[PDB]
């Protein structure tokens, strides 16, 4: 077997964003209760309450080229 | 077996975001109120409460390039 | 087995981010208020409360070149 493998990229990815804000984002609601008796657990508990793991991501331009080449045998 | 493996990129990738600002995140919300009465674990627990693991992520620019080259036998 | 393995990049990744700021990240809420009575653990606890392990992160420029070459028998 004989490979010759010479890919070419003149691959190009761009952004040209004038302006970007006022951007809000708020998870903070209204109460959260939480009221519990009596309640039995014989394995593992993994409680999350509350206003947790929320994200704002504002990349003033995001692009994202991935790019793969793969040879197996 | 024979490989001549030549890739070329001249690839590029780009943001020319001209202002990015007035971005607010607020996971602060109203109260978290844990109650709990009488309430058996006999294995482990991971409480987690408030207003816990949140991002805000604002790259000027965040362009991501990512380029796997890969052979196997 | 003959391996060439001659890759090439002239590839550029990049910004022109003008301006940046203005970024305001408040986790801090109200009351988070936990109360517990005749409540009973066999194993570990890992009790997290309040506003933990929150991230802002604000680069000028973020830019992420990630690239990988792997050859394997």
């Amino acid at each position: 077997v004989q490979i010759v493998y010479k890919p070419v990229d003149l691959s190009k990815v761009t952004s040209k964003c004038g302006s970007l804000g006022n951007i809000h984002h708020k998870p903070g609601g209204g109460q959260v209760e939480v009221k519990s008796e009596k309640l039995d657990f014989k394995d593992r508990v993994q409680s999350k309450i509350g206003s947790l793991d929320n994200i704002t991501h504002v990349p003033g331009g995001g692009n994202k080229k991935i790019e793969t080449h793969k040879l197996t045998f």
